[PDB]
């Protein structure tokens, strides 16, 4: 074993490298999302910016857990990051249900993470888990319900100014 | 009697026990309010902030009314908050409505008040309520009153766009 | 349910909301504290000062478990704000020991809050207890103590001069 | 009549000057106190200091009720102050509850004026009294009586310590 090891049973080594590919793949599909508005017939800067930005977070989360399983003495063994299920991401209102769909798999990831941590008595990965990453995803998710819920309520996307509108005073 | 009682009738003592669980229920009715605006599904951050606001200036209006009572000589008999008629506030122009009910029936309360102390011949009393509540009313009335007018004319609640741009714009 | 939630069992969507109201009831006891040391036959300013701050945080106590409550997709239910036991609080040594008898019964709840959550595999709402309620308790448990202490000591309140300098120096 | 004479009753100029008198005579009351407080078998320099302080405070009520008496068109006319009805005011307590009973006669004295404001229509003098004179008299009515029940509660003046410490720590 590592000389720093202790207290890290293999199956939570294994389970922070799928994490780990997870958090990239979330990672290119915000890219994919921000590409999308970027596209000159989409055309919603504050939408691009705003998934470039939860792109970019994405991959520090991934890069925290690299850190981490360095840290406890694991090894990092990475795999091919899957392109995003779409390329066409249809509006505002779609990519943003399509993210709060996202953020929630990846909470469902973390809190079975969580599972095998508390399962195999692993306290300094349970903390981990919950001041970086369960309290942050939460949020995430909140945020994206909220987002959701007001570019329904304008009438996105049939309404032509809706995303327009909350791109500006929302995303803006 | 307390040392420094003085010209100060018991019926106005009480009238001022009643007076700071009005506006103490004021402040909950508020707080519900705000909170229901932070809903996922209802998301107005600017209507939550205004209410939460609202709910605070509530709590100081009782806060004083209880540094009154200690001034004069009176003593502080605390009763039941009770809870808001509703849990569920509908939507932004009803909530602005039920906010311009509550606070009319809160300056008739001030006004008997009023009326009270003069009949008591009580002129430190009539001028606090004046000089701190009656002005205070009025103004609030009116603002409630403005947005009130402007959510209506602007086609809030069926107008998708309505409450979100009043949201950013007035209240915001 | 809620867009946003996940892993957020009924059961403690509602013991937050009987932590709310506990919440909401201590501020209520404070308040009632705060005003009777500013009473003309009380007049000790600094404890008036000291019960009115511990109100003030126990409403942001109450808030911050509202904002969790929306956060998880959980839905508010207020109930009535019950008015504290006593009225006339007879000393400052009294009333500090029914504040560390409060502040050990809002703990109480709070351990049986983490322990449902704990129960329900809820790691989110197991670390928002521990990182913002338990170690405030316990250290609001421990400064109560440590005046209660210093009061008795100081032979309160039968020696006249305790209270007041208890007052000046602890409290000022 | 006075070219700027307007709605002010013979009687109220007469009750203005009496008020004018009563202020002086206040003021002279005070500043026997305070120098009382300056003997060197009494020696209590914050006592001395609190009491010159009232009594400049004085001064300046009776010269705003000068300024009134103008303003309106009335005539001042002076009488002799009284001399205070103690030369020796015996203790820090002893003093302190004088001065409670003076301000209550003084603010006794504001509220018949303001009743005979009030029966002549003269809504200029009964603000005026409001304004300046009856939220002021409450206050410091109240301010001397939290001092009175803290120095009888510290022991004062048998408990020899008190006054000394009083004077350190609330005057002081
Ligand atoms: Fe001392
Ligand atoms: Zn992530
Ligand atoms: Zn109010
Ligand atoms: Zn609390
Ligand atoms: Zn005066």
């Amino acid at each position: 074993p590592s000389q720093v090891r202790q207290n890290y049973h293999q199956d939570a080594e294994a389970a922070i490298n799928r994490q780990i590919n997870l958090e990239l793949y979330a990672s290119y599909v915000y890219l994919s999302m921000s590409c999308y508005f970027d596209r000159d017939d989409v055309a919603l800067k504050n939408f691009a910016k705003y998934f470039l930005h939860q792109s970019h977070e994405e991959r520090e989360h991934a890069e925290k857990l690299m850190k981490l399983q360095n840290q406890r003495g694991g090894r990092i063994f990475l795999q091919d990051i899957k392109k995003p299920d779409r390329d066409d991401w249809e509006s505002g209102l779609n990519a943003m249900e399509c993210a709060l769909h996202l953020e929630k798999s990846v909470n469902q990831s973390l809190l079975e993470l969580h599972k095998l941590a508390t399962d195999k008595n692993d306290p300094h990965l349970c903390d981990f888990i919950e001041t970086y990453y369960l309290s942050e995803q939460v949020k995430s998710i909140k945020e994206l319900g909220d987002h959701v819920t007001n570019l329904r309520k304008m009438g996105a996307p049939e309404a032509g100014m809706a995303e327009y509108l909350f791109d500006k005073h929302t995303l803006g």
